[PDB]
This record gives structure tokens, sequence and C-alpha cells, in this order.
């Protein structure tokens, strides 16, 4: 039985494009007994352990291609400053070798059917979906951290590959969340899927992703 997630509804007005962002600090434990911070490890560090560095920046309408593969870096156990794709409207360089990021927001598909997602993740990548695994519909920014079990759990170097399937509707916003940590070095975060009868992966979510107003009544 392929899951069937609950979705949300919304009158056009009331629906713009792209996700929600927030940055948060991930420091190292020191910089010039291994150099990386451990914590990232611990299991209530994605429900509020995130957010205890503090954060340093945020964006909206993310949307388009969000993924990247950064494998260029030659040092390790050190902060090294990089840009973002430009889908995620943040302009400043980033921390890119120890960070964590949260998106928010609806996956809509373009057609009913079953779609297929995954994801690559260096360090670390969950995946929640749906009105009973994400967020409340329309209640976005209170109901954040109120996720369920993962749909996808990615950890470098073990459990670094992961795919999940779930029959969605076209006329259907579907919460999605999206949480990443690089704890050092390298990173990785590639998030991609396969459409209803489709063979050929895709890393574009253009056309995929929206917000809708917090209004909090389930639209
Ligand atoms: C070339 C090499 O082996 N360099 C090592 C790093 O692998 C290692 O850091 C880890 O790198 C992996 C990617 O392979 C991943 O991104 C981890 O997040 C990262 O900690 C590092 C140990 O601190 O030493 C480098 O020299
Ligand atoms: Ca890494
Ligand atoms: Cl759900």
């Amino acid at each position: 039985h392929y899951p069937r997630p609950e979705g949300c509804s919304s009158p056009p007005n009331a629906v713009s494009v792209g996700l929600h962002m927030d940055l948060y600090n991930y420091p190292y434990l020191y910089v010039k007994g291994q150099c990386w911070n451990p914590e990232y490890q611990d299991p209530n560090f994605p429900r509020y352990g995130y957010k205890k560095y503090g954060s340093f920046g945020s964006s909206d309408h993310v949307n388009g291609k969000i993924s990247w593969d950064h494998n260029e870096f030659k040092e390790g156990c050190k902060p090294i400053m990089a840009r973002l794709p430009t889908a995620y409207n943040y302009p400043a360089k980033i921390t890119f070798s120890n960070f964590t990021m949260v998106l928010s927001g609806y996956f809509k598909p373009k057609s009913t059917g079953l779609y297929k997602f995954e994801i690559h993740a260096d360090d670390f990548i969950l995946f929640n979906f749906g009105s009973k695994n994400a967020f409340e519909c329309c209640n976005r920014e209170e109901s954040i951290d109120n996720f369920g079990p993962y749909v996808a759990y990615a950890m470098w170097p073990n459990e670094a590959d992961q795919e999940l399937e779930v029959y969605l509707f076209e006329d259907s916003y579907y919460p999605i969340r999206l949480f990443y940590n690089n704890r050092d070095y390298h990173s990785k975060f590639m998030v991609g899927f396969y459409p209803p009868n489709t063979e050929e992966i895709t890393y574009d979510f253009d056309g995929y992703l929206y917000m809708l107003d917090d209004t909090g009544n389930e639209c």
C-alpha cells in the first residue's frame, strides 16, 4: 500500500511561490577528540537542539534548483565561506563547512500519481511530508517543530542514501520540511524526485513549491 499523505487547500490569492528558509549556526568543537561537533547526532537535535547556537539568516520564495554537491573543499576542520544556489534568494556567503538549515512550505504535484523522492546527504538530511507528518496546513510557523517520524533519514557515511514513495493529488499542497546539517568539510544536499510514470530523476522543483498564508483554519 503506497503511502497517501494528507494535503492542504487554499484559494489562489493566498498562495505565493517558493519555500521559507532559516539558517542556524553550527560551530566546530575547535578551530585551529575530533574537531567536529557530534551534537547533530543527538535525537533531540532536529527537534530543538538545532536552534541552540542561534540563527544567522533566512530567506523566502525559495524555488527551483535547490540541491548542491560541494566536494571541492581542500581543508577539513576549518570554516569555509561559500554561496548557496541562487534558488535560495540569499546573497551572503555562509560557513558551508558547518551550518544547519531548515526549509519549509508546500509541495504541489503537477499531476495525480505516485512520486518517488531520492535524497543524498552529507552530513544529515531529514524529510518530513504531509499535514500529519511535517506541519499543520496554514500554520507552518507555529507547528514547524511538531513533525512526526521521518519519511526519510539520511546520514553520512552509513545511511547517506534514501528513497521514498508517496501517492499525491493535483489539487493539494503538501506540507514539506527539509532539515540539513553539515558538521564539517564537504556538503551535499541532494533532494530529487521522479514524477508519475517518469524514469529520469529531476532536481528542479520549479513549479512544485509554494507557500500558503498562515491563517490557521486548515485554510
Ligand atoms: C580526503 C579526506 O579523507 N579528508 C578528510 C575528511 O574526509 C574528514 O572530514 C569528513 O569528510 C566527509 C566527506 O568524506 C564528511 O563531509 C564529513 O562531514 C567530514 O567530517 C576530515 C575529518 O575531520 O578529515 C579530512 O582530511
Ligand atoms: Ca560534511
Ligand atoms: Cl500526512
